[PDB]
């Protein structure tokens, strides 16, 4: 949709906040203690940035553990909604996977190829720019598909049909996602990020219809709540310190801070769930 | 029922361990800090008994909070799988509910009424020896059903259907239960307690087919883990201190001790969720 | 006897787990390398059953070696606490002994004679339902008594006195047993098996007061530890593979699994010795 | 200075609260689960003092764990700001260390010595009534120096210079202290106890300039916050229980309660950090 | 030399014993409990080959554990004396490494390449038909070099010199080998397999003179002694089972049995050590 | 007896073999794996010496663990049969004990005071030269007594009476010792070292008579067997390498080697037991 233009235009802010390096993640970070680190020695934007980065990697490491990526994500896999390729390179390098990276933000694909060349995995990571519900996917059967915080953009009934045609029997669909637990329980997240979160039931119903079984359903809501404290704290540090900010840039950072507070309030209100689902194709 | 007789044989040990009347609870306790109490001066059996009982009440006090017991559990309710009446009297005394307590252990029904009479609520607490998913009940339409750690013995598709007919529109089904998060994630729990734990997804599927919306899905695994520490230390204390135990009782307590360690381990292993659900009748 | 009835109720599970006749053993197996067998290709229940049985025979073959069974256990012997006859037939068949097998489980006496008859040794193996430390036995003086993992149920001061009268000068008492090495070092063993383990010192004191010299005190704790690995893996295999198990049997097997881990832990903790003793009558 | 006299004056009000032991401790307690014990039906002053003393002892056990006192704190050590000798005796008895206990409260020195004898380690524990930033180096090189809640009273640069000359190479300097995490973050603590708390960076800079390497930094703010609830409860239990309290001591106790209430609020406000540090020479 | 031709000749007798996989291994097996599996009622040649292949694979899993192949063996590495490529493929597949596989048996090079494709790592595994002590350094610096049972064929000083120029600083050199523990301790092994086994000290001296630091030394003699019992059993199972064996191959098999019997006796005589070593540049 | 003159005269050989340093032990070493280390890089006498020394320290560390020396051996204790003070300094320094070191070899006491001064524990370690069964012991009640491989020289009935007068109630007697398990089962050890080993029963009988209870009985026979391989190997290395040996010194080393082989053969023949006993005064 317009979401590809919305993801295009914030390329600059993502590299500012979640860069640099070759692996830039754009998803919430995982704090296995449900507590944000205390930042004392160093309260500059770069301190929160590196802490956000490290715990965003912690999210991937945690997922590969509970999903047993050693055998389930080491083969030929789809990285649906790849962002800037942080996840894509993570599977390619940590588990040797051959990755097809999918995005509807064209500005992003060349960045992912750059970063893959960079780490030397350009022969095992490929991008393609299309909608993930209409994608023609040459590349034979894939052993798995991973969606880190992108399935909220998808039509789930139709998306799971798509994956049923391109995933071999017994292949996995691994989803990290914001879900509702009550109705409207993720509205702040939904309206601000142009997503349409549903319940875990909705995902399971749509996946069952296309021939997938739910084999794992993990609640990481409490372990990802600290991400909003760090995300907020970073935004405050930039506003507080950098005096080269134009009035326009300063207002976007302000709007980002205002949103991070309302998102963090929602996260703990009990109406949403940060989940890790894994489906197996029947 | 084999398990109905299993519950009858438990009464004496249930009464000794979960303390005297009038409210005797047979569920896990709720430790809001996810820390076990440090019993530093007094490590007697009665000291762990009291702490276990205090937090078993806390479970109910907590559940009353998240479920809005003041309007949702203050009317004509079903208390399904009622144990020795602890939850029955709680709802009847703390929220004025008219409680119909259901159980398949005949030995327990007179116990509960003898305790309801003692508390001056004998006219608003009656029992029904019963299979939860079978009887007609001519108690007119019901405002709510509560099931605290009993629904694991039930055929959830059939049980929700029963409830659909006896519950009024918008009436609630409130569940505290051990669910699986992946297949086999509660095998110790299942085989030791004759229980058939299922995933929260299955509960939602079964309740939907019967006409119920899931409107709340709270986690409390880490807040109930300290209960296994406390229950293990009670059993250790009794084995260490009580020298008037028959070899038969001592063996049961040694067995209970082994079970409590396996259960506490399983609580931590990730395959298991202690959650609170609330459904609403369409 | 409460424990006599406990042994009667065990027969079916004893027969299933410790393999079919004619020699059915109910003691720990003896692994001379203190290593458990690596079952690399076949991890079926029957594969662990066979290995357990092979090493249960090895226990007897080992004990025959260290005890000089050729001259010491080839005559008129008592086999006290005889189980299902495994040891009885071993001594009768491998060393030509005339065996009087003693037990307090009435269900087991016909089992043993049906197996002695099948092996053509029915005239040199008779049973005696009995308390070990009570009956008169008019089997004339005896050359030896053997007690393989049964003496833990006995009053050792009284039991050695009985034996002193029915044994001839220089006759041997051969014991394999779980002893304590410090108080409480075998509490799991004791409470789960209704047993009263004592230190080797107590056995020596009791046997001295009755007229017996201790002439051999062998350790075999580390050589019998692998048995708990094997017994645990058998139980795991049955739970994993056998889908026709009643909830009752499944629960017993889940309980046995928990017990086997606690026992294997206790075997390693230092409070416990699996030893072989030989006494000689003065 | 006036501080050494300030410690002299509160000797009796401090043996009442934290005594009698032979080990009296004057530092916060360590609650490993980060919550105070629920106190049963005994809510008397002695019930709370016993709990306070318990977790005070636990703080030293925990410091001894993370510092590996087995090797690092079992030799010839300085106990810098020994209070009433509770920490000094601890190292002497639990780790077979020889301890030189430094204080600027001359009244406390006899009390530490008397208690060293009654424990039978008087031949392993001597006192030094002096300023910590002017330590007699006659007495040979020391293995380590430990400062439990005393270093907020020190000129850190100067103190670490003194330590650089009395401590062998590789010697450890083990510190438990209230640090700041931001400016004015420990002002209630500072202005009430006459300390100058500084950040962890300040401490590492001063240690560096004297040849010391920061090798360990543990945050124990959460685990010591309940001390203020037990310390507040004890005070309330005293005002509530004994009606044979003079108006003057009843007002001193009251002021301590208001202080404990202000101190515990600042402990959770974010601006402060109860930390454990170790430097190597 | 004559060795490279000696490896060429035994290609068929070695695919028979240790194939077919796509991973064929030519090193002893690792039996972590130090005893061979009791073989049931299936005592056929394939039953033993499967067991031999199992613990051969386990040796590489165990080496990967103690070497931490996650970081050290997951980059651009040399597989020095790659045999039929079983170890090469292992590092490519299990640790996402890029592998240059060196051998002096030219017949083995196609077999390693063919198997690299069939596993889909042919773009991560190239071969080098050359002498290990004359390695082409064009091909950029390597992260590590691994030598599973090949270094007994090497001039260690010269080989480590070559390694010092092709390996980045901090690069690892991971060796599994038969070492001597005393003079003549591996003579059966040496004279049968055309090797010159040396002690661990010899290896560390030669590595040092080329700038390498010995950082790990594990003794696995006990855990690899059962390989000779399984290897002997397999041979017996073949002589016993198939009566359509030519006299010539029946005599070659017989000689291998006498060899395995002499080799396993020397493995327990004390004079030899199956070891795992790691050097850092 | 003459044993003090026998212990005097081998002062030279003990320092040669088990020195130097301040802690020289003269007891068997403890190898927790029951396997002697493989010595390959370095097979000189000094390699075996240091390995013997290290595992002799391992014996003390193991004993303080199973005896909980932190509270049981940190007080005022008797080190009966102190040798050259290795054990004495170990308790004084590792657990802060105040040690009275007893010996009948006067040449040895000044060596122990030297080594105590040396380590700075001269104020907490004192020697006295007398027979351990007639010793006047001023020094109030002692909290414990330790005997590492010396009680074989003592009259056990009489020695335990002595300890009953000087040990406070609840104090420990900690014995490491060679014991017989069969008669004559330690004859090689006994005749060569002028000891009179008895059974564990004999020790318990004598200790019970003077008011002690046996609370711990550990079998370390298998863990100390490797000591004879190292002790032999050292003796061979000295004979093999050192060419400055006189014919007399070379014959004593030969005689020592011949004895170490016969002692090592006895150790595994099953007739002796290397034990760690702990008695508590009633
Ligand atoms: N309809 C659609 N089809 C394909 N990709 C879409 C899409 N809508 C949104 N996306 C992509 O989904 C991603 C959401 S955030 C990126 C997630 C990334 N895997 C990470 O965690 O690092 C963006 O890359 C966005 O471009
Ligand atoms: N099939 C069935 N039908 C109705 N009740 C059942 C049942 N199977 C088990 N139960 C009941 O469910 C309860 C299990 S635990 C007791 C729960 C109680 N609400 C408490 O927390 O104190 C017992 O009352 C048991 O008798
Ligand atoms: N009081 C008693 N008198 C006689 N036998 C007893 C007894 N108590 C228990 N036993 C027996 O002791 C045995 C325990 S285990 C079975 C042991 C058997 N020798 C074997 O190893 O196969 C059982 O036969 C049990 O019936
Ligand atoms: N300038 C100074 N020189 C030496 N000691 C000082 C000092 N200023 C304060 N102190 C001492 O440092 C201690 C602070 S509080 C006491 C801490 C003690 N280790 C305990 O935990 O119990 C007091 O003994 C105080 O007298
Ligand atoms: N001089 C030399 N240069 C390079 N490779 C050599 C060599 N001499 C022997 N080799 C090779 O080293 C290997 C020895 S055995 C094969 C080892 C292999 N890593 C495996 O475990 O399967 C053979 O491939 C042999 O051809
Ligand atoms: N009758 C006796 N009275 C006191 N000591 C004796 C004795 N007979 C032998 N000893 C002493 O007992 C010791 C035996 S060996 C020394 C053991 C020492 N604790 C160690 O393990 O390091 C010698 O010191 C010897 O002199």
């Amino acid at each position: 949709r317009i979401v590809g233009q919305y993801y295009d235009d914030k390329t600059a802010k993502l590299v500012r906040k979640y860069g640099p390096g070759p692996r830039i993640h754009y998803h919430v970070g995982y704090y296995p203690s449900s507590e944000a680190p205390r930042h004392t020695r160093d309260v500059t934007p770069d301190a929160f940035r590196r802490s956000i980065r490290l715990h965003q990697e912690g999210l991937l490491r945690y997922a590969a553990k509970i999903w047993g990526a050693e055998h389930r994500l080491s083969g030929r896999i789809l990285d649906v909604g790849c962002g800037l390729g942080g996840g894509s390179l993570f599977w390619a390098q940590e588990y040797g996977a051959d990755v097809t990276a999918v995005t509807n933000a064209p500005e992003h694909a060349p960045i992912v190829e750059g970063f893959a060349r960079e780490c030397g995995v350009g022969g095992r990571v490929r991008t393609l720019v299309c909608d993930a519900m209409h994608l023609p996917l040459d590349g034979g059967p894939y052993d798995a598909a991973v969606a880190i915080e992108s399935s909220g953009y998808f039509d789930r009934p139709v998306w799971f049909e798509r994956l049923a045609h391109v995933l071999r029997p017994g292949g996995s669909v691994c989803i990290e996602e914001v879900f509702t637990t009550r109705p409207h329980g993720a509205d702040v997240w939904a309206e601000y990020f142009y997503t349409k979160p549903a319940t875990v039931l909705d995902y399971a119903e749509a996946a069952k219809a296309a021939g997938f079984e739910l084999v794992d359903d993990v609640d990481a809501t409490s372990e990802t709540l600290p991400f909003w404290e760090e995300s907020t704290a970073w935004t405050k540090a930039v506003l507080d310190s950098d005096s080269t900010l134009s009035a326009v840039d300063r207002r976007q950072l302000r709007i980002s801070l205002m949103a991070n507070q309302a998102l963090g309030a929602e996260w703990q209100a009990g109406g949403l769930r940060l989940g890790f689902l894994r489906f197996e194709r029947k």
